[PDB]
């Protein structure tokens, strides 16, 4: 069955006065592969992708500030906060050139960093990524009223912070196959205390949809503009019906973005790594062998 364990030794690095945890496996030389998770996950989401790549490539998978095994300071956990911390993480590890493997809010981080530092990004593998969604009619019908409620400070915080609905409900509803109790406990662990749930609520409130919030929409449009021109090698994974990326949008993107290969993973919602890790990991490994890295 799909693996439930997380066998990786913990590594920690001080970043802007805070400790961040990261996975670091694979050979020491060569261009490293930097895996960035999103909401509400951690490096745990990459646990069955990394073993396909770690035979021949260094794999680095941080836990975002406020998440996983990373420290959880009293921040607002705005996207800008995550940018500051991941900028500093990459610099703290002394990374030069990288290949990005990114998902959900990790893709916004990876795309925004790559747009700012294109000489250092030798390829981008991405899936269920942050795009400027033009209308709420593009959001999956079965989840529409709830995600609109999440974007308030009263019902939204009751649901996500007080009642933990993003972990107990939204997370399983973003995976086609059923998550085991062991897997659910791995996702629950960073967030046992309600006061640590701020990122879980701020991330859906940063989601750029129907023009709100305007500053995030502008930032995401900027990196999409870059992605539509840049020759950087691209690998897009998509599933059906998806959540952030409907299958029609994934097709359109695969045909419009330069130097892009697209892989249909089958059934999938948001956590594509939880529905077809074997294909995602094996296709990243094969694609990496075609890059000049
Ligand atoms: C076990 N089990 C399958 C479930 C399933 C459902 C529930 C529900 C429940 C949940 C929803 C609900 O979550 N609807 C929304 C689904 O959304 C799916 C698409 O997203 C997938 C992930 C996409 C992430 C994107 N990242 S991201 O946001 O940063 C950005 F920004 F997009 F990028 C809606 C209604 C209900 C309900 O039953 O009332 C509960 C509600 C309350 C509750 N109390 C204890 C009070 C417990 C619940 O127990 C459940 C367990
Ligand atoms: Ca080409």
């Amino acid at each position: 069955g799909i693996g439930t364990g997380f066998p990786f030794d913990p590594h920690y690095v001080e970043v802007l006065g805070e400790r961040m945890h990261y996975v670091d496996v694979g050979p020491r030389d060569g261009t490293p592969v930097l895996f960035l998770h999103g909401n509400p996950t951690s490096s745990y989401v990459w646990r069955n992708i990394i073993p396909h790549v770690a035979p021949t490539h260094r794999c680095i998978a941080p836990d975002l500030i406020g998440m996983g095994k990373s420290d959880k300071p009293d921040l607002g956990y705005f996207f800008d906060d995550h940018v500051r911390f991941m900028d500093a993480f990459i610099e703290a590890l002394g990374l030069e050139e990288v290949v990005l493997v990114i998902h959900d809010w990790g893709s916004a981080l990876g795309f925004h960093w790559a747009k700012r530092n294109p000489e250092r990004v030798k390829g981008i593998a991405f899936m269920e990524f942050i795009r400027p969604i033009p209308t709420w009619d593009e959001w999956p019908e079965f989840a529409r009223e709830t995600f609109q409620a999440f974007r308030t400070t009263d019902v939204g915080r009751k649901l996500i912070i007080d009642q933990n609905v993003f972990i107990e409900g939204t997370l399983p509803m973003g995976v086609v196959r059923p998550l085991t109790e062991v897997e659910m406990d791995h996702y629950r662990e960073p967030f046992l205390n309600p006061v640590d749930r701020e990122p879980l609520w701020r991330f859906p409130n940063e989601l750029p949809i129907a023009g709100e919030p305007a500053n995030i929409v502008a930032l995401v449009e900027e990196y999409m503009d870059w992605l539509h021109q840049s020759p950087v090698p691209k690998l897009l994974f998509w599933g059906t019906p998806g959540v952030l990326i409907p299958p029609a949008e994934a097709a359109r993107l695969a045909k419009s973005l330069p130097n892009c290969k697209a892989v249909d993973i089958g059934p999938g919602l948001n956590l594509l790594q939880e529905d077809n890790p074997d294909l995602i990991g094996s296709e990243i490994a094969r694609w990496l062998s075609t890059l000049e890295i």
